[PDB]
């Protein structure tokens, strides 16, 4: 079987390196500038890699600086069959790092509108790839005015292939995940509480409620870990940006890799920690692994 | 006779339009990006253009992004003969501006290293070019290692030729600049304490002293205006980023025109305060000319 990612709106990170913070009135100068491929999708096809699990990534990719897009991903090793839209270029999110500093500032481009055909090949490129042994991994948000309309396309035509479904979106995109029942989504705790407009209920009853849907639901507490639910289990896990997207990848690779659900999390959750040190290493990310906690919540 | 300006260390200007201040560890979203050409010499000329003042510029732009600067000086009426250098871009300084604020932050790339060559290339093609009725404003400072030795080369490269020589630059380069004796300059208060390093005469006294060396000397005293000697004059120019930039273009034009320099500075301020206004209109600028007050200092 095979796993792919679905980039939507891919982009093309590129690091800036200052001394200290940023001011935000003042001149900040580049010490050097790092490039690193962008979008949700692409970073999880990152991760699948250097797990070794065989993976393709999909989008749509601006025609101007394809070239230098796909020198990256030739560089991280991640294999795709991109869409490619003549005459525009893929956005980039500019984040504003420092040695001496922990610190880092996102600006991401919204990036471009898709023509029709593109969505419409994006379509077909699922069907005539995605078997029901696969699985999919649709993750980062849609650009601008991919509608919730296409994006029900989207989900319908994977479902229909009857391969595991997983998506790491936001605002009604994401709610719209859950009402079209996708196996797997990364909410935060305030988007959980959103998508089920409700807010007397603790967020341990939200959860569960909603474990009824997403067999692989896993919310995100922030700096308290995550609470995950699946198969009438509720396992609230304690650690020790791009962490969410590591996490994503991690936890995909030990489905993949068919390991316990609780060791799963505990890798996913390893790696994301492993970055949020980074400026990841997975032989890094491998000291981590053990030095997470899972309690089993009753 | 014709006007030549020099950016050593060209740039394209990204504006980044996003809502609201810029938050330093949070995303803050584009709603646009916007294009400008970016370079000290080039904004020159881009001024000079919008006064119909015949001018050419020069400098050391990268290959893998001279269509995109090429488009956008095109589009600023900018005539340009620039060298360039293979297999690398010009860097980008990028913008983070907002309609709903009135800042801006700066967080310009620190530009490549300019082969040997190209140096060379840069020296005969001002000897050949350049005229005793020209004048060459090279302005910007220098990209990393073009040394303060390469920096010699071309200011006495210029002299030579005996034309009009303006600096806008700063740090040891500016200095370099002062010692070596060019036309015009357009230090900070600070900078003009560290050209001379004196630090117990007025600043009044320190000006009419740098006087004697800089024809065409201009300090700018930030919001309270400025400070220009010429012929053993002292004005006192008060007002009603890139504004800097704006002005350079505007007095050098004023002096292309050859009209009195008390008026040359009206129009210049005029024009810096139009920008400090703007995301320039020269329309708009000339609005502003009568509402700069000259006073002469004895
Ligand atoms: O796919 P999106 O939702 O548009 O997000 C893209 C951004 O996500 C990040 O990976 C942060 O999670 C950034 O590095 C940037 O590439
Ligand atoms: O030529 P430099 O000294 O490297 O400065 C470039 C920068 O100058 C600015 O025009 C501000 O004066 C920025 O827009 C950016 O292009
Ligand atoms: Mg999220
Ligand atoms: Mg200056």
């Amino acid at each position: 079987s095979l796993i792919y990612t679905i980039t939507l709106n891919p982009a093309i990170d590129r690091l800036l390196f200052i001394r200290g913070e940023l001011e935000k009135r003042k001149t900040n100068r580049v010490i050097k500038t790092e490039f690193d491929c962008g979008g949700k999708g692409l970073h999880v096809s990152g991760v699948l890699s250097k797990f070794g699990i065989k993976n393709e990534a999909l989008g749509i990719a601006g025609s101007d600086n394809l070239d230098k897009l796909y020198a990256i991903l030739k560089e991280k090793h991640i294999n795709h069959d991109f869409l490619v839209e003549a005459g525009t270029s893929t956005r980039e999110c500019f984040v504003v790092l420092s040695d001496d500093t922990n610190g880092s500032t996102m600006i991401p481009e919204a990036g471009f509108t898709v023509s029709q055909t593109n969505k419409d090949n994006l379509l077909k490129q699922i069907a005539k790839k995605v078997k029901k042994e696969d699985m999919v991994v649709i993750a980062g948000s849609p650009p601008p005015h991919y509608t919730l309309s296409d994006f029900k396309e989207l989900l319908r035509t994977v479902k229909a292939t009857g391969a595991f479904l997983g998506c790491d979106n936001s605002g009604e995109y994401l709610n719209l995940a859950v009402e079209m029942g996708v196996d797997f989504i990364k909410p935060n705790e305030d988007e959980v509480i959103a998508i089920l407009d409700e807010k007397t209920n603790s967020l341990e009853e939200n959860i569960r409620t909603l474990a009824e849907k997403i067999p692989y639901l896993v919310v995100s507490l922030g700096a308290k870990g995550s609470i995950c639910a699946h198969n009438g289990k509720l396992y609230q896990v304690i650690p020790p940006t791009g962490a969410g997207d590591v996490f994503v990848g991690a936890f995909i690779a030990g489905l993949a890799m068919n390991m316990p659900i609780t060791e799963t999390l505990k890798v996913a959750t390893g790696c994301s920690a492993s970055k949020v040190m980074q400026q990841f290493d997975l032989e890094a990310a491998g000291k981590l692994k053990n030095q997470v906690s899972i309690i089993q919540l009753e």
